[PDB]
DNA sequence: CCCCC
């Protein structure tokens, strides 16, 4: 009995319907896996599918009320959950899936096998994915015009490839990257034609995520990167002008983990899953509250140094230092890349920079050397360490050279390492900085009196 | 079978029903795009569309539950999304769509093609449509009143009818602009002007969205600009005496791109559309925190300079530098305004500025030389070159000046390059100004010396 | 579970404490880049926070909830790199 | 329930 019931078990039959870890029902149409919590997705899903079952079941499917009897028939059928989204070199697309180490491009149930519950949300077209046509010399032209192929630029241009290559890998990555120039240098033409290329992987929050509390209430604007491959923040404002916030190193260890606390309003999934690379676009560096070692581990920068000006002002930008190179404007680009002409140009330029950086593993790695606010950081932790064990046998020396010895630990005095310190940082240029060292470094041996456990390692290079 | 699925597969098919991919059901009703997302209008749809089916099935729709059985179908028929409002150059009204290219005005299924989903929210009277009327040579004496034909206030007036006009098309500005004058100078009255004219394409809105964060939480202000062809601020807060919140350059640098990240309450939207021209009614110039080449490529600035007085302060007005003329106020233009009377005029009056300054690009250019506060980095920039290849072969003549090589660069001492500047500018003027470009742009060698990688043009220019 | 340093340098009740609420059924609890005492102007772990997670039944409660009754089969473990300073 | 507070 209960043909309502035989027709949700024919439904279930087919896994057209799954439920997944975080609580989402994933549904199968129009050859891609689909999740949304404000529409009626297993009814959609019921009514399409209503031609593959006889011919006496299909009529028994046009009435709404049976159709939700169905749907609550395969809710109550749905115990288990599965695992989604675990390929990360296959791109979706709205019909198919593309295979980023192979080139083949898989649709219908050759696609379904990898539950890739987002899309690009456009139809793949392979008369478009092709290496000669007559965009593709214009998308060359834009692209060494913005990063030029010069020996100079080689390191910034390789590591420019790199990142916009790695917004197609569905991987957790581990940096954040600041696109750092000066204005009218293509930072937000790159930013358009990414858009353009990856669709609907594709998102950009505010500032919030970076200089606010993550833990907060309903955060919409950390909820809407889940599962997403790319995220945009842009226009960093100068924090040396004092009033606007420093950016929170807890939340930029907190980004760089594989999932991320926020969540939606009226919702209940607090949880998102982190495939995303953070690009920031910055006319100005980044400073951060705190600064440590590990914050350290998680910052790429990539310069822009071509400018692109109007022929009334060509001539105050060439005596410009922020410039190496200036060209002439275009007034019909911004409209071209609006209008998707570049998109699978782009996107097949991409998927040969991930080949071409995807040797066994792909990684980002940090360029702390970039950042003036890691450089007290960088500067003294190549010329203080902390006690020595084995340099024991040099008391002699450390006190000849004004150390002194207590309970076999290595002690500076105060003011012998303020006029040391002087020496290779001038006290008028960093009296903050070196202050802070000082008072951070070194343990206190009483309420006044204390010592750093840190010798110089030029003084116990001194034999 | 089925008379109810029959009727939704019907109304399916004429394409009245659309789902966008902002997730809302927009409607044909009227002739027009409608939706509403507190109150659907697919059963509205379903009993206006009920007269263009069978006879056997028109009865059937004038009952509520029924027309809700439809509506329940046709949602899960929906299932694709679509794009909208990708046109800039048409203009949508309560009843069709007029082509400002060509000048024709679509009703019917021609205005169909065009998914504009916002509208004017009146109708388009062709009658009224006019260049030969009483009204118009009223009109045009209005606006010479307030902007004069002569030629001094050539630029200004071309200006303001440039961004006038750029109020009729639905693309992203790269400007904003100050309307800047004294009191009763028709700044208000080209507000109501074009407020009559566009009717719901115009919004007005605080001076938080200049003056405060976005993102924070819930922001109606900055949400409500979505697809808005004109925003209006008003009445910015004279910074001089201190206790006024400064501009944001971040904001404004923000207020430009095509997408502006802010939600409204109960809302997990966060991306808004920017098709606004920006403007600005004051009566002092604005004051920004950070004065940068970004900032200065944003600004724009039309200025009022004539007086509509009282019989009485004609004299003092006279008397004023501020005005370049005095006329006599007029006390039921206010009431005319309000009352529509000039509205199919000055829309006749934009369409023929939009025609004129349409060449085949409309874009809005920067007037960095109106703003006292970028006075300072004008100048510099052109008292000012960055040391080159070819500074290097002129450094046995440039120590004639004091003028000094170091890393094959030429450099000036931070001491004397202070008293070259003072040379030219008093420390009264623009200390502060001083005191940070030298800060942003010094070169510091060692901790305690500093130098400046710059050469005066006199200098240079000298032999 | 791993939890920031909010649970060490803030109030443990204070109003909404993720934090400490995750210590519910967790039988390990991590804690990583502590805030070295040494800089003045930071605030301090309390003998008093460590006296109610010492405590049979620590404060603790989930977002928009009272079921602040979470039982503690909690260990937790500290990772720093410098002495700490209790006043 | 969010927002508000
Ligand atoms: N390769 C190119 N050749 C010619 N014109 C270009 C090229 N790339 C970009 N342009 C144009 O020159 C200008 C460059 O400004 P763009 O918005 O790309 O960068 P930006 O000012 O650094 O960005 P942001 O919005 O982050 O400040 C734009 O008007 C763009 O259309
Ligand atoms: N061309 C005109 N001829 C006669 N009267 C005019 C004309 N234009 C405007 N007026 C009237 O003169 C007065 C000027 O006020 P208006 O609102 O235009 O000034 P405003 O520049 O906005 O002033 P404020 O800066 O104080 O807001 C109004 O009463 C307006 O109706
Ligand atoms: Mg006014």
């Amino acid at each position: 009995g209960n043909k309502l019931f035989n027709i949700a078990q024919r439904i279930l039959d087919t896994n057209s319907v799954l439920l997944t870890e975080r609580g989402d029902h994933i549904v199968w149409i129009n050859n891609s896996w689909k999740f949304n919590s404000e529409e009626p997705l297993i009814t959609k899903l019921i009514l399409s599918i209503r031609h593959q079952l006889p011919k006496e079941y299909s009529s028994e499917l046009l009435c709404p009320r049976k159709r939700k009897t169905v749907e609550a028939n395969i809710r109550d059928m749905l115990v288990d959950s599965v695992e989604t989204d675990t390929y990360p070199d296959k791109l979706p697309f709205k019909n198919g899936v593309l295979d980023l180490v192979d080139g083949m491009f898989y649709s219908g149930d050759d696609a379904k096998k990898y539950t890739c519950t987002v899309s690009t949300g456009f139809k793949f077209d392979d008369t478009k994915f092709v290496e000669d046509s007559p965009e593709m010399e214009e998308l060359m032209n834009i692209i060494n015009d913005i990063q030029p192929l010069t020996d100079e630029n080689k390191k910034n241009r390789e590591l420019y490839e790199k990142t916009l290559s790695s917004c197609l890998c569905g991987a957790t990555k581990g940096c954040l990257t600041f696109f750092f120039g000066e204005t009218a240098t293509g930072k937000s033409t790159t930013k358009r034609l990414l858009k353009s290329a990856i669709g609907d992987l594709f998102v950009e929050t505010g500032q919030t995520i970076l200089t606010d509390v993550l833990d907060k209430g309903p955060n919409p604007f950390i909820a809407n990167m889940h599962l997403k491959r790319s995220v945009f923040c842009s226009e960093l404002p100068d924090f040396a002008c004092s009033g606007s916030k420093k950016i929170r190193s807890d939340n930029i260890k907190k980004l760089t983990e594989p999932c991320v606390i926020g969540r939606p309003c009226f919702s209940n999934k607090i949880n998102n899953r982190n495939h995303a690379t953070i690009i920031i676009d910055t006319n100005y560096k980044p400073v951060f509250d705190r600064i440590d070692n590990a914050l350290m581990r998680r910052i790429a920068v990539v310069r822009f140094r071509t400018h692109f000006s109007q022929p009334s002002g060509r001539e105050a930008a060439e005596n410009n230092d922020a410039y190496d190179k200036v060209k002439l404007l275009d007034e019909g680009l911004d409209g071209k890349i609006q209008n998707n002409r570049y998109r699978f140009a782009f996107l097949y330029l991409l998927v040969k920079w991930y080949k071409k950086y995807h040797i066994p593993i792909m990684k980002l790695y940090p360029t702390p050397e970039e950042i003036p606010d890691f450089a007290f950081y960088l500067k003294i932790g190549t010329l203080l360490v902390s006690s020595s064990v084995k340099h024991i046998p040099l008391m002699t020396d450390l006190s000849k050279k004004g150390y002194i010895l207590y309970d076999n630990v290595v002690t500076l005095p105060l003011t012998t390492f303020q006029q040391k310190i002087s020496k290779y940082f001038n006290s008028r240029l960093f009296g903050h900085d070196i202050e802070s060292f000082i008072n951070r470094h070194k343990k206190f041996a009483n309420v006044s009196d204390e010592y750093l456990q840190y010798i110089f390692i030029e003084d116990i290079s001194s034999p």
